[PDB]
């Protein structure tokens, strides 16, 4: 039931170390990582273990903070916007599969509120 996880290295792809990308790893991701609600989002959804055989029938572009962390550590991104997009894909997937008011949604919303606070100002 589990698909292969998103790639965390791609050589066909050009890489960049920007000040914003370093900050997204050192400050943004690491703060979110320690949040009390971060743990469901620290690795790909394990649909077999959660016995959610429908998850990957619905979610076709999965994303999680473990994948983002590995991408950042591998300089996988060209710019901060690409990384921010991965965060937003992660949150949106949770809002798509689940319903407003669900506990997992409350957790994603708390992480998203903090994410938006931390990315409001990025380095130059
Ligand atoms: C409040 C509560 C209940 C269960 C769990 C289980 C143990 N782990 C887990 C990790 C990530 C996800 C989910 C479950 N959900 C399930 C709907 C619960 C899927 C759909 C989803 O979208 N994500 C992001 C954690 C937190």
């Amino acid at each position: 039931m589990n698909p292969p996880p998103p790639e965390t290295s791609n050589p066909n792809k050009p890489k960049r170390q920007t000040n914003q990308l370093q900050y997204l790893l050192r400050v943004v991701l690491k703060t979110l990582w320690k949040h009390q609600f971060a743990w469901p989002f620290q690795q790909p959804v394990d649909a077999v273990k959660l016995n959610l055989p429908d998850y990957y029938k619905i979610i076709k572009t999965p994303m999680d903070m473990g994948t983002i962390k590995k991408r950042l550590e591998n300089n996988y991104y060209w710019n901060a916007q690409e990384c921010i997009q991965d965060f937003n894909t992660m949150f949106t997937n949770c809002y798509i599969y689940n319903k407003p008011g669900d506990d997992i949604v409350l957790m994603a919303e708390a992480l998203e509120k903090l994410f938006l606070q931390k990315i409001n100002e990025l380095p130059t």
